[PDB]
């Protein structure tokens, strides 16, 4: 039963079934993996594909020689099991340089090499066949309000995107870009902090159907915000060009648990509307093993994440598929909503009586929107109680 | 001492020292206000204008002939006053028939009257002086996920916008829109929950140039969003056009309290923004007096809301103009923030071997940002200890 | 299918199928229900019994006729259906005079008026059969910190909840006092703000056997708590008495959705400690069918309320029942949580040189805890894919 | 200036100046602190002691040889120091021995393993002064529903802090607990996760006067709630042992700000308390400099805990000092609020027609609380702008 295959578009970063463990409070509880054996259990688990940060496959700070070496093994890991790259990332936060940021450090010197680490890892990526190179903006923020000018900020961090799209241009390159918001965590505010903040900044960039988002289950969540809300706003913008999936419970530290956990209700909407809407982009999973489990946890909470997006589109195309919630969805004027409002213009809109002397306001107000029973026909096909 | 004028473009809505106390679970502490009775305690206390709801100064389903007089009153008061009117907005929630929302109701025929309330509302505010229109789609959304397509409702928002798009510039009025974001309440998730989402709708938009962002301090904060950041975005974007100023303590029911409670050191760098990038529209106030209060203490809060704003501005800019603050600035590189990351452009970079090959990143990772100084002293001067 | 019967001890308030819709932006959508309608409508739907506030039942205000009148009408419709009253409770929060509070108001007289008209329903709710009398101090709290002295409001707290203790001792009556708690709403922060804070305040009470604790699966959910673990230090502490049912999505304003929506996982973690636990007490729902519904709406909400709680009945029980699940807890090691840690005593243990000296810390380090093989199985029953 | 002196009790903990940086997606940006040269550096600054987890001041595993020379040199620098060490902790979360927790972990003998490891440190804690032993559950907790059973854990942990219980009463040590609360993280929740929580788990332990709370800042502030209302509970009850103060923007990921930073007016309403109520345990600074701080920054941001506390003790002190607030006060009620509510007993509150039948409750009701007013004051107090 609900068994992935890689037509499923599944995808896994390294640095997920990678994570060894170490939070705020703990040590790790895990050994490092080899890129190489993990690209084989997530073949034989049935995925499509594989992601990382630069630092995850080839340790930083690597001669040629030995970044020459990481690449080819991995490069070979990928022949052997077709395993795909679809996208890459650049780790601009972990090493102690870019504690202030990457792309909006204060210091400018860090900004230029934030940009070189990142140029060097989007050929990598252009080459193992990466479709987006994704930014992820963790250490661009402040603790405190004096910290950073944000519109200085918004300054460098549009500068930063506009060369790299300027770059990818001059090497003709077929890669996209994709920002993936976060509220907060590590930085005490985070710069785009959401869906909105990043759709919004990229349509000030140069170029900007170069570049869309890359949202998270978690992170929307962690701002208390509804994730397929904002899905279908990056889908209505055309901006969807890649999704992180896992799980989170409410307003906290960033969980990652895997998908399906946590916010069960939406995880179960937002896979209607991925489905629903056609959206043919990678299934990628940014989650992390509990450190209370062992390797044998790590490939079963992996196993997990795939199982219950393959359950829920199951439940989601019953139902959809269901003839009493097709009628519910008319009861509650769902098909209405797709109608334009005043295609007749606005002129038409301006002289008809029927919009505002002749409105029957309380009979137009007295007619029910039968939403509870709607939702008592998803909540049971989600529960299979049909 | 903090005493507050005209010139300081402090307005207040006719809902807000107007608010009768009733809450959810509670029945109204105060008596209704005669629109004219505020104008004239606002003017008393030093503000610079008053806004209104369509039916805070028209009772909902007024004839023609009571609508005249509401509006010759009113227009009277603000003779005798002086008292501006800025901005204007309509009443799109109150009554059951917007249960479901204004422009995205699934009814079609509930989203053209909303149309023809609003429209009516803007010829009012025109004629009354006012430059901003404000919507705030407080109905706009759902409890339950099956309940509203969001791409088809941000169908049928585009639309109402652009039609009050396509009105304005057919009367060639001056006035131009500005979405109020929230994230909920009244609705389970309300659609455009945060600035972000707001401008990168507008960006869609038939004429994006007519429309910018109605930010209030206590909506970004309900989604545990920094305001003063979203506020340089606004302003980073150019669609600041108007702001709602108030109260919030953390993710909780939208307080409203007056401005300054809530959040107090947001207040300080909001303050500190708006006034150093000379931020020139209304700072107007959409507070509500604790239903705890008399009608003194609604007078007493909404002097509390401009004094407040008048202490920390005193505060800000004491804190910008001192050298031991302007020498932590350039401490912590808020200088080097606002110089071009590579000017010299992208190839220059990519052959800057300073910027990579050569980059001793470890001196540069030790050297340390020094915020922690230059944020007691900001707290220093909030608190007057310097 | 999962259909209610009466032995399954579902009960609602009255003010729940018979709330009107007004919330703070919005008039009512739906009109008044009469009690008796509403006591019929339920038992008809296979509910086990109704609670009120008193002035559900009787308006305020009402002279000792109507008072009269309206009982009696109330308990013929009782009789006719064998609803029962497990149940009760004062509106302590809606009249205005309760602005500042009841038990806990700075005016005395406030204070005095307040347990006279709880100890007026106390008498009622005895004769009616009520078993547990509900008290939530929805308006004991503050939005200014100078506003209320926490500590001398907790001594009106006590001697409040003391004297409705020592009155119905002196009575003889066995009707237990729970109370409910609320982080916030409408106070900006609410006194006794989760099942912790009022467990705690009972035990400093002159008689804490009298008094338990009404949790409500949203409140604790409005801090972010984690509802089945409230309940369960609820039930270890002996003092679960009545529990309050319904949805919420995160952190945010008092939604009280339907049982079922909201954390749909924490509801199912929910129902299988009540079921496994041994619960006996009314399952109560708390909840308020969305002011987009119409009549027809508010049943099929109430009906969706048991028909959830039944589903997830049978999921948990299920899940406890499976084999697999049985193994899947022992790999995790629960049956060795329920072990006595030293049962051997203090000096066994402090001489047991395998509980230090040669306790080998990697090994019981590298032991996984199996927790996602054991959620996945969890997940799988919860959605019907076993 | 504000300079903190030994007799204002501000102590910090070993981990905190010497926290080195690592977070969940970052290296560490400090080196490692001697523990002698914090004790140093500290009592420069006008601190009153310090305090350590175990595993901060001996190393992890260390030899009884290297054990004695860590604590001797330790010893020797609080000699020429004078610094006290008023409370001491175990480090029961950062070995992945505990990635299940320690007291109630599911293998019964890490739990044991867990006292033995207290109890030592005990010994210690009591040879150097230590008057408070604290407790933090960090790892009580769980990720899953099915992964712990929560009344089996809280047995656990009553077993575990009724064996400290009983050791410490049998080598008659002066010593008492703490439990320090914390809603999240690293565990998804934790268990006894606020003041209220803990505070009546501690009144099913066997010899209650033993334990009491040490809460923080910032974590009744991550549930969201108002810490200067929790104190006050704790005050209440008598059980403020010991305090941790530190900084929090609202619902988020721990971030152990300086005190003064996060909730300011919190901050004010907490100092005016502990000073009110005569608190005179130690002002515990548990707080981490941000990781873009270098040395320098470090002790700057020790430095601002002390001063912050000491500028804001001033401003409540002449918050309460002022006749304008005396009377505002009276204004408010708050005298009243401390009158008892029946001292004539229930007897004649139940004859007293002035309490309900003669009650204008309209009259009442329009009594204003000038909340609003008394809270302006307290404001322009905090700001120094009276
Ligand atoms: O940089 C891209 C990725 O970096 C990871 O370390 C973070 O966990 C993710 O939020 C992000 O998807
Ligand atoms: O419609 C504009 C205004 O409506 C008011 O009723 C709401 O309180 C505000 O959020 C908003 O500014
Ligand atoms: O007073 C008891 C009840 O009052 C109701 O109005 C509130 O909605 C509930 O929180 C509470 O259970
Ligand atoms: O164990 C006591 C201490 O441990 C520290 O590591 C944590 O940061 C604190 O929450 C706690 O006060
Ligand atoms: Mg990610
Ligand atoms: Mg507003
Ligand atoms: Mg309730
Ligand atoms: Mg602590
Ligand atoms: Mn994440
Ligand atoms: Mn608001
Ligand atoms: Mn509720
Ligand atoms: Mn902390």
């Amino acid at each position: 039963n609900y068994q992935p295959t890689p037509e499923d578009r599944f995808t896994f970063g390294l640095w997920t079934v990678g994570w060894q463990g170490r939070d705020p409070f703990g040590d790790a509880t895990r050994r490092a993996l080899d890129p190489v054996e993990s690209v084989r259990r997530l073949a034989e688990l049935g995925a499509h594909g594989v992601t990382f940060h630069d630092d995850d496959l080839i340790p930083f700070g690597s001669s040629d020689s030995e970044r020459e070496e990481h690449v080819k093994r991995f490069r070979q890991a990928l022949d052997d099991t077709g395993m795909k790259v679809p996208m890459a990332t650049t780790n601009l936060f972990t090493h102690p340089v870019f504690k202030d940021g990457g792309f909006t450090a204060n210091d400018r010197d860090v900004r230029r090499y934030a940009l070189r680490k990142t140029i060097r890892n989007i050929d990598l990526a252009v080459e193992l066949g990466a479709e987006t190179y994704v930014a992820w903006g963790g250490r661009e923020g402040a603790e405190s309000g004096g910290a950073k000018d944000v519109r200085d900020a918004l300054d460098r961090m549009k500068e930063a995107f506009d060369l790299l799209g300027e770059y990818v241009t001059s090497q003709g390159y077929d890669i996209r870009f994709a920002i993936e918001p976060k509220p907060n965590e590590p930085r005490g505010d985070i710069l785009l902090p959401t869906v909105g903040h990043a759709l919004a900044f990229i349509e000030r960039l140069e170029r900007p159907e170069l570049y869309g988002v890359n949202p998270e289950v978690g992170h929307e969540q962690m701002a208390g915000l509804n994730f397929p809300h904002g899905i279908a706003q990056a889908l209505w913008a055309g901006k969807l060009f890649h999704i992180d999936l896992n799980g989170q419970n409410g307003i906290k530290y960033d969980q990652d648990l895997r998908f399906g956990a946590g916010d069960l209700r939406a995880a179960f909407w937002l896979v209607d509307l991925l489905e629903s809407a056609g959206y043919s982009g990678p299934r990628h999973f940014d989650f992390k093993p509990p450190r209370t489990e062992d390797f044998d946890g790590v490939w079963a909470s992996a196993a997990g994440c795939m199982r219950n997006y393959l359950i829920l589109k199951e439940r989601a195309a019953a139902f959809r598929a269901d003839p009493e919630v097709q009628e519910a969805l008319r009861a509650s004027r769902l098909d209405e909503l797709a109608r334009p409002t005043a295609a007749d213009g606005l002129q038409a809109l301006l002289d008809d009586r029927s919009a505002f002397e002749e409105f029957d306001v309380d009979a137009a107000a007295a007619r029910g929107m039968a939403f509870e029973r709607l939702d008592q026909l998803a909540m049971d096909h989600l529960l299979g109680a049909r």
